[PDB]
């Protein structure tokens, strides 16, 4: 089975929860296989719209991945030919499943927008 050592950690600063998990191997990691490497982190595979969420906080991405239902993205706020072919937003698409990309996982315990950066303490 997978194993989470085999897995590498490509946003480092989790944006609103948001991070891109990748396998430390060249094949990368089919539908099923992005859910179960986000749960061997103790982390849900990303829905669009917690990508997206993450997007208005100025999450943005060079890899394609997985998110729920089914969707292969990437988050692009600046047009650039080589991550995404110049798109702007978190661009979708429809993918066959048994197809092989990194994973969006989402960490619902974050409380700041950028995990690296401290908020305000209110006592
Ligand atoms: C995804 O990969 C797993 C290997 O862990 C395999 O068992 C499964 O059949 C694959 N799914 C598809 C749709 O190819
Ligand atoms: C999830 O977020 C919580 C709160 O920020 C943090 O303690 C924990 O390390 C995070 N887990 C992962 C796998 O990112």
């Amino acid at each position: 089975s997978l194993r989470a050592e085999e897995l590498s950690i490509q946003v480092s600063c989790r944006i609103m929860g948001i991070t891109l998990v990748s396998k430390k191997a060249n094949q990368q990691l089919n539908f099923t296989e992005a859910k179960e490497a986000c749960r061997l982190l103790g982390l849900s595979l990303a829905g669009k719209d917690q990508v997206e969420t993450a997007l208005k906080a100025s999450f943005e991405t060079c890899s394609y991945g997985w998110v729920g239902d089914g969707f292969v993205v990437i988050s692009r706020i600046s047009p650039n030919p080589k991550c995404g072919k110049n798109g702007v937003g978190v661009l979708i698409w429809k993918v066959p499943v048994s197809r092989q990309f990194a994973a969006y996982c989402y960490n619902s315990s974050d409380t700041w927008t950028n995990s690296c950066i401290p908020e305000i303490i209110h006592h």
